[PDB]
């Protein structure tokens, strides 16, 4: 099983909360978010590099500002419409790409 936090490219992101942690579980095949205010085990498909999935979010109430908020919304609204992954062989990072553009990275670890 391994982790990853994001670092946002695309302007839509900037305000995306910091603590969002994104586990994949290699035996199970399981994917969850986990963070203060937001928790979610997806439902999900992974082909070819085309990744979709649904997070069932849970959210905290008055918790986040409102770009953070519209930023998580953004987030999980693309994720279940469709991202491409990138992978590497130097290390586990991860780019997001969607209509010709990088709209975040997966940097491993907490
Ligand atoms: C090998 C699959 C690992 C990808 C898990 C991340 C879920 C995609 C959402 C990223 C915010």
């Amino acid at each position: 099983e391994k982790e990853w936090h994001i670092v946002p490219v695309s302007k839509d992101y900037f305000s995306i909360p910091n603590d969002l942690l994104w586990s994949f579980n290699t035996t199970n095949k399981s994917i969850n978010v986990y963070s203060k205010c937001i928790s979610g085990k997806a439902v999900y498909s992974f082909n070819a590099g085309k990744f979709m999935g649904n997070f069932n979010v849970k959210e905290v109430d008055g918790c986040f500002m409102d770009a953070q908020k519209i930023a998580i919304d953004k987030l999980f609204s693309m994720l279940k419409d469709g991202v491409v992954l990138k992978g590497n062989k130097i290390n586990d990072t991860i780019l997001i790409e969607k209509d010709g553009e990088v709209k975040l990275k997966l940097i491993r670890g907490i």
